[PDB]
């Protein structure tokens, strides 16, 4: 039976398992440290390709709304130019499930060479990106069916980036709320 | 207690409830019809703003990989120009949780005027977009905490678009698999 | 003397020379043929990276407004997935000054393998892209100063894409004017 | 006679006149001041829609390569969220030929309210954007034919942004050259 109802049920369970297995690997003390490192960055570059780039863009819009200076761009050659322009104290959040896309590895190498802090969000595998990162947060898609592998992967990745966002709101709550209110007031003027 | 572990646990449950409540509203017979309508479209425009635009882009990349001709662009004025260029038999997938963003409503009005079929992916509310759509698929975020409302909304929206994608693969399985293989072979050449 | 007034004067002359030298190479009979080929394409993919991707996007928005079904995306891995999904009769407009960016060459190889027609917009050099293209339109930046090389290159590239756009309007003038009017009416509703 | 050769000749002359008429309005002392203001900005937001957004993106990529922290995004609601997050000393470069697109005016109002410096790049008309800007740089398309109005407008706009870029390179030449070299070395590794 391959009805749409069966497909939906199996996909929801697949996503639940990705959330659970990703959450199970978190070191919460290490996560609080990473959040503090991000909060101090004068500039944050979020890198990625394909589905990882969309996860990165999703995080980037939220961070920009609450006042962070963020670079996040799909063009891989532009991404490389930003990575080499990073400074000590800046942060790169490198989102790559495989950790082995040449463009993203190159951006991480360039960021690290400039003295920036590299935080990888990547699968539980021994990848070039994991070897370059100062800190790694793990994303586990679980055992997925081929038609939905990319969707459960994205679900797992968003569980990590979403938690980073909430942690950053927690650290600067008053200003975050002020910026959320100003943003809502502005977009309502476009109704 | 507002520790990161508590936050992660509550957020995962919030997402689970969004998946469940969205799934509970599906009319599977109506969904199969919508999938067939999409499969026949010579051109598909996926519209949206903000987080909905990212959900749309996520679907657009998958549909393009399996051979669909898709327009999906963030610039709202460009979106309007595409909507008025649609033809009878083309499909607009209008993604808007509120269903009341002026730009997205305008695009749906323009598409409908040209004779295109409008499928709305929207919250369970009485919005201008829902009144313009030929078919509506409901997305329910559930009762969310303010720090994560947009994330659970996105989770609910992706549950609908992901199901559309799997349904479309199901309808043209051989060609979808061929295109997935060619795509994987090409990107591996960029390693 | 390196005053801003001197810089502006020299840059305008550099752009004038790029327009002139690019125009001087055009075979107008071959250009009319290319325009006809584009006009018949059920789907057009415009590829490119960096500055060439922006030139491509600029053309893509105009073509979409006048009714063409166009793919144009910065992410190089997404571009590859679109190229392998092209069909016989579809057209790829491959914009690359060097003609030797691996990602763009790969997209042209994939498009040609599927039977699509490849039109390269590229410098007057013996590049892999020029060897893969069914038709090539030349772009000459001229001898440029290092601070403005990319700007005069873009000027030369836009001179070719702009001419393609005008030629396509010429071929379907009534419908183009109708679509321009509908588009203007819609965007004015967002004032 | 409406041959492609005649069209190309007329379009090149139209672009030459746009460059000339835009250049003729520059106050070079005021321009040097604007360049200095930009050079000191901890964060720069470049706003715009449609063709102006592409001009902005073109400038943004160059500024990011030479070390500036820049926001530049097509989604108008995201643009609004960035504008309200700007700080005193930050700069908004608001690119709008008409100066009367509601979204761009709103972003300029929000930036000014936060204490940021607003530099408008706009036509020689009495627009809401010109009334909000601390400094305005004029862009003149000249008298254009309807098929090419947007192209000559873009040419005029790029003449201003290109001059800003060269002026900024001039102010920090050693670091700009270092960043250009690192960027070229990195992208060559992707060949
Ligand atoms: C054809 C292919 O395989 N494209 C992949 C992307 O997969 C997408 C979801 C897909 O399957 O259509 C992947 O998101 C991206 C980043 O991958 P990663 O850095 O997250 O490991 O790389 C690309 O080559
Ligand atoms: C400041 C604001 O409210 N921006 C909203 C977007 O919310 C985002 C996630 C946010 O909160 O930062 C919303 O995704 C978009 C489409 O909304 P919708 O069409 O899905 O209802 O509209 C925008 O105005
Ligand atoms: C650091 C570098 O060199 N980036 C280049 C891009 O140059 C841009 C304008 C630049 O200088 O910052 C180039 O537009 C793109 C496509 O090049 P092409 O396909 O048009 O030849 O390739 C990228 O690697
Ligand atoms: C249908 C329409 O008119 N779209 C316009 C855009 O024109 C484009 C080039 C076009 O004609 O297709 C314009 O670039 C943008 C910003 O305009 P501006 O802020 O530079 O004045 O506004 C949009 O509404």
């Amino acid at each position: 039976d391959d009805s749409l109802e069966v497909i939906a049920r199996k996909l929801n369970r697949e996503k639940e398992l990705a959330l659970e297995q990703t959450c199970a690997l978190l070191d919460y003390a290490r996560l609080q440290k990473i959040i503090e490192v991000i909060s101090k960055a004068p500039f944050i570059q979020i890198t990625g390709l394909g589905g990882s780039a969309l996860v990165g863009r999703d995080l980037s819009f939220k961070l920009m709304k609450i006042g962070y200076r963020v670079a996040c761009e799909a063009d891989t050659h532009v991404q490389a130019t930003v990575s080499q322009a990073l400074k000590k104290g800046d942060v790169q959040i490198a989102i790559s499930y495989s950790g082995s896309k040449k463009e993203i590895v190159l951006c991480a190498e360039a960021a690290r060479k400039q003295g920036a802090t590299v935080i990888a969000i990547t699968s539980l595998t021994d990848s070039p990106l994991r070897r370059l990162a100062h800190f790694t947060l793990d994303t586990v898609s679980g055992e997925t069916e081929w038609r939905s592998s990319s969707m459960s992967t994205r679900t797992a990745q968003n569980s990590v980036t979403d938690l980073l966002f909430v942690g950053l709101v927690q650290l600067n709550d008053v200003e975050s709320l002020k910026m959320i209110q100003r943003s809502s007031e502005l977009t309502q003027r476009l109704k």
